[PDB]
């Protein structure tokens, strides 16, 4: 007999539980609905679902009518809206987390073992006809064909929100502290056990690595001086595992918390910036805390950098990403009243969702010169030759590509997208519309509705056979984008829960941690509270270049 | 200069932060007080502290006036009070946890690294005159002398609350899943990374161990049949590390989740009981879930046993320990409204606090026979000869010793108390009265007030020199006990925060987990909801012996 839980029968977060040979029952417990399939709303849930605005309508409000929003930003209405949206966007994420790749059920091993990526929706049961559901073809479309036809960039499409490469490298840099898939244990496992904003891309993902990187004097990190400017230490001075081209002299390498940051200068640029910041923070502490030691200095400086990392992400990174006129504000006290679980677990859906390779351009413009990918990647000497200032300026001045819409991934990095479609199929993710339903949206009824256009939609229908059999990763990048937006509706509504939960779920936002003593006096607490991207870049350089997440007008 | 933070200047959970060469400042942030030392109450906090009853007065209410309490139990006043107790006894424990042995400050390493025992109060700073504070002698009293004089049992003093050995072995069994100090890494570190009710004393503390113990058929654990009764497998069948006397035949050893349970029959008795229950739970699940596998069966049976473990501890274990007329009830939904962090971290203070070796008697009476310690401990064949039923009956009928008051630890196990006083000094715990202040009690003003008697108080004053220099572990056991109670005021107010946080901090109590699907249908959910000690013992035996936490009248 067929497995009933492959029809995805239960809506609104109902849990499909098999009884007997061919039956099922669903736990609509605390789902807000009732019935065999949890399709009968309770009195309040119906009240909510009727008085709701549509997600496209709310993007309209938040991206139009500035006069109203400038008034709302300067009044308390922001804080209430901050709480409103802040307290709402996190309820879609199970906490404590539920599932992982091996377990499609709540289990103690899925909770204790932090090496698993957690999961929002259970996997497609293995005993079912189509690889996605009861629906669709019996074979999935070729991954490399899908990419070469729909995700491959043909002409550079820039981000209409002015996003620059300075932003994209931060996204790569910032998100490679919790997205570190271990090739040895296979997809679905993670090396980054911090499972959040731990700055494990700076201080490494284990004690052994940070000890080799720490200078053990005044809490600082080891470093080297090239051209009179501070740079991270060479692998010779700091003997840590690094992924570098063979035969590269081990005095031109550099040691950082993330093994991979040597492969792009933009990532090492950020690692350089954070190290200078850390050592600068350590200098301020020792000035006001003469009696402290190396561990005391280091750990407090870490928390400071963690704090001002989250600050910059909320109020400048997400602020740019959303296009919202509602001023986003980092204030942990907004969640002190609500029941909030201060702990995160990276979900494999967040990993798939966050692959923003379309941000990368056709080639990299650094002032007068134009470096190709072969001429840019792996360049061990590019950062030192140009200096932090010139590279930060060059990236901030160069546009970055749009994420959504499709056909905007450069051919050099397209082999990632194919391996991601392959990975999505091996992890056995549920189809796209099922993730829409789980994230408070109605399923798309046809590919024409998805893409909002006729040619590429009709072909997709020929490959997949049915909209309900669409995959997760292809659907996100091919969805019609919001008007003059960087990516479409689904990427907003699905990534926003994970990102919020991962930034405000950090323990420093908790009531027990978010106090001035946690940061060794008010100096640290105000460094976190008043942090900006411009400050982080210009306080650690001899000059102040143009730094922002958007190109100048 | 002297370290100012050794005067313990800041009260009411104020954090001492050193500035400069010889200054300090305190973060009274969210402490409810104000001032340099957080001694100036706010309007509400003063309102609370004046309308407070004394802890001895509330014990009077909860242990007298049965007519009132029987009425309160059958009405909603129980549930409202349950919330009250839940929201009061849990706020004193930092979550996320703050300190550990190496770090006397909030740090990212103390949060991530689960091998550390966490901590409530920072260690006594190393640069200060006396080992406890600015106060007291320059040398602490000899630990072995303190034990032989004040903690050594002279005549068996029984528990006036009727506590039996059946209770005490459960306390040892239940609490050896989170109290597993690693001898290799030294005091202050833990092998039990679950840090709570993970039943790691049944399923081992790592995947390698549980796989060797699991039978991998219908989710069951391996086992062996002796005399027609189920017993845990011999080390030969299940090859896991065990601590056993040398040369003992391996087909007479037994393999369990906790390496140490072979050294006492009472501990192995409980492990036997839990295993039979686990395999019985696995039988019920397979009956209703034919399509499930070994991993699916096993993990759900684990959660069921975890649930009914917590149920038995709250409604029967603590019920016995407290003597409260208010019937305590296990209901996670009582905390759904409050902001409750569903995560625990074992505190080294809880480890010191729960060393209840006074419960152990002079000799163990098993029906007609009376086994000495040498004749009882390490007895590889005692459990199988007498059978589970006869031992459960024998222990429930035999009284257990009182914990508090002092001079009630048997000489066989007194070397533990000595090593605990040594361990407390190595971990560098703050003096007793400082823990009273941190746990919402006024400090004792003299040793005569502590013990409520004159002889042993005067000697303690001679050894210690000052009440404010009293150690943590001695103070708990020597404190005057509540009238006709097993232990005194301090053990109540200090243990209840850790115990409550560790049982209801288990994720299964969270809203995300506490549903019927988490236990594979209503059968699992009702096994958890209706669990009792009598059921756990008699459902897994051919006969039902006398099982209880109290001797018969
Ligand atoms: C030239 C630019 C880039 C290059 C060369 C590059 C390269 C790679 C490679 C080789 C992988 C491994 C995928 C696999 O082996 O299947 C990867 C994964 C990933 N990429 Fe990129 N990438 C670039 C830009 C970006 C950007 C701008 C983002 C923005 C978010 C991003 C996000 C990610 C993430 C989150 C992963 C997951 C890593 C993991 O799961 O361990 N990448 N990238
Ligand atoms: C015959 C009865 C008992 C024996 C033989 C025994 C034996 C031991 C031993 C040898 C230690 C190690 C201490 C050290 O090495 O410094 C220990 C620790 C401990 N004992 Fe017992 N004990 C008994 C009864 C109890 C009881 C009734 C309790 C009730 C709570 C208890 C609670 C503990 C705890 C919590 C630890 C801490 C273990 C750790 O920190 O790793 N013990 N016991
Ligand atoms: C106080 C602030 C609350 C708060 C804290 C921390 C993070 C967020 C956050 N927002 C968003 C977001 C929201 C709406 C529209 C667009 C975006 Cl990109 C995202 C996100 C979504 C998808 C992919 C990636 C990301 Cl990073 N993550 C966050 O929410 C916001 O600040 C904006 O929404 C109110
Ligand atoms: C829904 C119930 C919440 C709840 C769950 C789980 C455990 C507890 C708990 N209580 C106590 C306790 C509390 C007051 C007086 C006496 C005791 Cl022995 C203890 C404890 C204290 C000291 C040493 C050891 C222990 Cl085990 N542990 C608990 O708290 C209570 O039920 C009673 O609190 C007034
Ligand atoms: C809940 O959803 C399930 C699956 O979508 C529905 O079950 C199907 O019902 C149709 C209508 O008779 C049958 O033709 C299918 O054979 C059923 N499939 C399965 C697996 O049972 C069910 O009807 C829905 N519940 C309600 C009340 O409508
Ligand atoms: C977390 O889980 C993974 C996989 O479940 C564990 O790694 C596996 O352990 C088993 C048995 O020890 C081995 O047979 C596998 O070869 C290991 N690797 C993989 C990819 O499965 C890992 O040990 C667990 N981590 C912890 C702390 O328990
Ligand atoms: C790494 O980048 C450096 C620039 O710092 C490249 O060297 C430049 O190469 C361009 C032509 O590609 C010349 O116009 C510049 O004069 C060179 N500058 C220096 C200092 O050499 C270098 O070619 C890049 N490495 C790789 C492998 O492409
Ligand atoms: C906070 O507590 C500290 C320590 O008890 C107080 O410092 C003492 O103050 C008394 C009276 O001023 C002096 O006699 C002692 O010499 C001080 N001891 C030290 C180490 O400085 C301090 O006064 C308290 N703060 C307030 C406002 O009362
Ligand atoms: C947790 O912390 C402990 C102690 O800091 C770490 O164990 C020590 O690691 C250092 C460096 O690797 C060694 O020099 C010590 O000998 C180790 N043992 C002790 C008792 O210090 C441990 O590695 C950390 N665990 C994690 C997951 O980070
Ligand atoms: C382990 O306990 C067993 C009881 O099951 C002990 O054997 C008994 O010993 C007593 C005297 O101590 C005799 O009266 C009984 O006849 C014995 N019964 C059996 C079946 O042998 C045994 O001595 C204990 N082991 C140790 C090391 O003390």
């Amino acid at each position: 007999p067929v497995n009933p839980c492959c029809y995805y029968p239960c809506q609104h977060q109902g849990i499909c539980v098999r009884f007997g040979l061919d039956r099922y029952q669903c736990d609509c417990t605390r789902t807000g609905y009732s019935g065999p399939n949890c399709t009968i709303p309770e009195i309040w849930t119906w009240l909510r679902t009727t008085l709701r605005p549509s997600p496209s309508f709310i993007h309209f409000l938040l991206t139009h009518g500035r006069w109203l929003w400038d008034f709302v930003n300067a009044t308390f209405i922001r804080d209430t809206l901050m709480r409103l949206v802040l307290t709402v966007r996190s309820n879609l994420i199970p906490s404590p987390p539920t599932y992982n790749i091996a377990h499609d059920y709540i289990s103690w091993e899925s909770f204790s073992n932090v090496s698993y990526y957690t999961r929002i929706l259970p996997s497609v049961p293995r005993d079912c006809p189509t690889p996605m559901d009861t629906k669709g073809k019996k074979q999935l479309p070729d991954a490399e064909f899908l990419s070469r036809r729909f995700l491959l960039r043909r002409k550079f499409i820039p981000d209409p929100q002015s996003t620059n490469l300075m932003f994209a490298f931060f996204a790569q840099h910032f998100t490679h502290q919790f997205f570190k898939t271990s090739g040895k244990m296979g997809p679905g496992f993670t090396k980054a056990l911090g499972h959040g904003v731990d700055l494990g891309h700076i201080y490494g993902d284990n004690l052994e690595r940070q000890y080799q990187l720490r200078l053990f004097k005044d809490g600082k990190l080891k470093y080297q001086m090239l051209n009179g400017e501070v740079y991270p230490p060479s692998v010779e001075e700091a003997p840590v595992l690094m992924h570098y081209p063979r035969g590269i002299p081990p005095q031109s390498q550099m040691a950082v918390g993330q093994e991979v940051f040597g492969l792009l200068p933009g990532l090492m640029l950020y690692a350089t910036i954070w190290l200078r910041e850390h050592n600068r923070v350590c200098d301020l502490l020792k000035a006001e805390h003469p009696t402290w030691g190396d561990e005391q200095l280091f750990q407090t400086a870490r928390l400071i950098l963690i704090g001002e990392t989250i600050k910059i992400v909320i109020e400048e990174y997400v602020q740019q990403l959303s296009g919202y006129f509602l001023q986003l504000k980092f204030d942990p006290e907004l969640l002190f009243g609500a029941q909030f679980q201060y702990r995160n677990r990276i979900a494999m859906e967040f990993n798939q969702l966050y692959h923003w390779h379309p941000l990368m351009p056709d080639s990299f413009r650094v002032g007068p010169q134009d470096y190709s990918y072969e001429q840019f990647l792996f360049n061990t000497s590019m950062l030192v030759d140009y200096g932090v200032e010139a590279l930060v300026d060059a990236f901030s001045r160069q546009p970055a590509g749009r994420i959504g819409g499709g056909r905007n991934i450069d051919h050099h990095i397209l082999h990632v997208a194919v391996d991601v479609i392959k990975e999505s199929r091996v992890l056995r993710l549920q189809p796209f519309n099922e993730y829409r339903k789980r994230f408070g949206m109605k399923p798309y009824t046809s590919f024409q509705e998805l893409t909002g256009e006729k040619e590429m939609a009709a072909e997709l229908e020929e490959l997949y056979g049915d909209i309900d059999a669409l995959e997760f990763y292809p659907g996100l990048l091919l969805e019609k984008c919001h008007p003059n937006s960087i990516f479409g509706e689904s990427m907003i509504e699905m990534g926003a829960p994970f990102s919020l939960k991962g930034l405000l779920g950090n323990p420093i936002c908790s009531p027990e941690y978010w106090k001035a003593s946690t940061f060794g006096g008010e100096v640290g607490f105000n460094l976190v509270k008043t942090a900006t991207l411009k400050k982080l870049v210009c306080l650690n350089t001899k000059t102040c270049p143009y730094v922002s997440f958007h190109v100048p007008d």
